[PDB]
């Protein structure tokens, strides 16, 4: 493939590409892997709202050849924008941590229990649960279990999609993309589902 | 109930309460409805990240006695923070609108099809889908149907929860709270589910 083919197929200006080349986001030359990389960059920036500097670190891990892939994927994923860390001293945070671990135990997400010490995603769940309990909403393991199963089915669908639509993409690249690509549409679907159901149960009309 | 009871039971400083009183967010006096209102205010601000000025408009609709409840609920919900409007001229937006309508048709969300002209939530789905298609991901009605069903089950669970835990809450108040209360924990659960599944399929380890 040529530069023109790369630009026209990616929808990315022939300038922005040269910019990504010198920014390190795109390896120097152009095969289908160069294109897929570009697509990932656009997904990170456009949909993920990820800063260029941050995207550079993420891709750096994706391209790290000094570590095995299992470690690289973790590094790349956790290099993505994350939330603030909680106050472990907060009694609400402690209770939330216990509930979350019981939840992973109930759901059988054993791998997550092992990554838990460093996973910023695990931490965000802990933080979210602590906020609800602080407002006195009894969100515990048993109550979250059904939600977890549902979200797992969503996750399986995201990845099944990636695995087919982008079947030739490098794995780490695929996983990183899936981690930011579907949040906006999933949030929208959930918000609209609540609206639809709220309309059925309580009633919503236009004037 | 007294002022002290109200403050101690709500976890809201006796000052912030007086502030909400003069800000119009809390009706003047204190019954269980005053408490529930306060809880809603805290949920909007703490979890929903809703500005005070915005919360004031939302509650104004909740307390609007010149309109029937079905219209008030819509007004209150859509007064909540929303996303930017799309460029209808964009061919990607047009295609997204068609896909979304086909989706609601497939899912049987007829009420949403009627509120569609003004629903900012409907619009956000349209906007999200257009972004994916712009990146050439074939997200269409048929592909979204399964996700919609899953999210509907999540929605039913949120409301079933509200209906029991806060069974005595005024309906509009309940629906508005449910609309912002569970987004953070649901996002966390989904992100963690993807991480867990990504670990199983591709491999993630700590160093």
């Amino acid at each position: 493939m040529r530069l023109a083919d790369l630009s026209k197929r990616s929808g990315v200006s022939t300038a922005t590409i040269k910019y990504y080349l010198r920014e390190g986001l795109l390896p120097p030359g152009y095969d289908e892997d160069h294109l897929r990389r570009l697509r990932l960059v656009r997904a990170l920036i456009q949909v993920g709202k990820v800063p260029v500097a941050t995207a550079r670190e993420v891709l750096g891990h994706v391209d790290d050849d000094s570590l095995g892939r299992t470690v690289r994927l973790g590094a790349a994923l956790w290099a993505l924008p994350q939330d603030a860390e909680p106050d472990e001293a907060d009694p609400a945070v402690a209770a939330a941590r216990v509930e979350v671990d019981r939840l992973l135990e109930l759901l059988g997400w054993e791998t997550s229990r092992e990554l838990a010490p460093l996973s910023p995603v695990h931490r965000s769940l802990v933080v979210a649960v602590a906020a609800l309990r602080r407002l006195d909403y009894p969100w515990d393991a048993e109550l979250m279990a059904p939600y977890g199963e549902l979200m797992m089915e969503v996750a399986r669908r995201d990845l099944d999609f990636m695995e087919t639509h982008a079947s030739e993409a490098e794995k780490v690249e695929m996983a990183v993309a899936a981690a930011v690509l579907f949040q906006p549409v999933l949030r929208a679907l959930h918000r609209l589902a609540q609206e639809e159901e709220s309309a059925r149960r309580y009633g919503i009309e236009l004037e």
